């Protein structure tokens, strides 16, 4: 059989079989995907509803995983999709599996995409997102002491920038932040190597990136806002320990790893680590790829145990 097909049917196959004869077409639409056959994680319960937002509604889909007793840490969730795609199917199976072996409730938020919404649309509706679901801590039987916030890509900077938010106006308690190859920006004037290192052929190119930015960012003194680039923000301290991820090949490699030093050096307490074998954007590729498979289960038992 195909090689890579045979891998992405072992990990199907592992799975519990599907109680075809109480199945119905809403559970098998959501709790299997088959354009192109990525695993989703069975997790015990998925609720999708509006948050009410000034000048917006925004859509949440909160994952609770099997086997977990409340009061439930949490994880508020940002997809990655350079601030212009991504919603809460695209990220459905990563988040599944961040609530599975992260043993946490996710709420995946679906904010507001550029260029329709524009800088700074994105950093409001994440803190907002944060701020509306710990006020409603008890709603979800969460232990508010131990809600995370975490992204990939674009939302890694999302909830990077939402934590130092939540600083700034005294709430509410971040206990971690997941940052999943997040886009935490860098000097213009001094690019990381990796940005030029990687900056073809793997997925994420130079011209995505810039690209992304044209849809997102209004002016060029945005490129070092703090909000967009949080690794220049001046006091980094006091804001929830960290876990980084990045991905060898990835021209935000550096980037990461950059924020891990502003991080550290502001005595907050943070772990990162790199992938050696995996792009920009792998978590997409969960069940696909073995190793990207075994990559963001390794982050999401990360998230675990900063939780615990």
């Amino acid at each position: 059989l195909d090689p890579v097909i045979q891998q992405v049917l072992d990990q199907l196959n592992r799975m519990p079989a599907p109680d075809y004869k109480h199945l119905s077409a809403q559970q098998f639409r959501s709790q299997q995907s088959l354009f192109p056959p990525v695993k989703k994680e069975p997790v015990a319960e998925v609720r999708e509803f509006d948050m009410d937002l000034p000048g917006r509604t925004l859509k949440v889909r909160m994952y609770r995983p099997e086997g977990v007793e409340p009061p439930y840490p949490a994880l508020v969730y940002y997809h990655g999709g350079g601030w212009v795609v991504g919603d809460l199917e695209t990220h459905d199976p990563v988040c599944r599996v961040l609530a599975k072996d992260g043993r946490a409730v996710v709420f995946s938020v679906d904010y507001r995409l550029a260029p329709e919404h524009k800088f700074p649309a994105a950093v409001e509706d994440a803190y907002d997102a944060l701020q509306w679901i710990a006020e409603r801590a008890a709603d979800f039987h969460l232990d508010p002491a131990r809600i995370a916030v975490g992204g990939d890509s674009a939302g890694g900077n999302l909830a990077a920038v939402t934590s130092i938010l939540a600083k700034e106006r005294g709430g509410p308690a971040l206990a971690f932040q997941l940052l999943i190859y997040p886009s935490t920006g860098y000097d213009p004037a001094h690019p990381p190597a990796s940005i030029e290192e990687n900056a073809e052929g793997y997925l994420l190119t130079g011209g995505m990136s810039l690209w992304f930015l044209d849809q997102y960012l209004n002016s060029l003194e945005e490129l070092t806002h703090p909000w967009f680039s949080p690794v220049l923000y001046p006091d980094l301290s006091g804001l929830p320990p960290a876990y980084i991820a990045t991905a060898q090949y990835d021209p935000l490699r550096d980037v990461g790893k950059l924020y891990a030093e502003a991080l550290n050096k502001a005595g907050v307490k943070v772990e990162i680590e790199n992938f050696e074998d995996l792009i920009h954007g792998f978590a997409q590729f969960y069940s696909l790829s073995p190793g990207a498979t075994k990559a963001l289960v390794r982050i999401a038992e990360k998230l675990r145990d900063a939780l615990a």
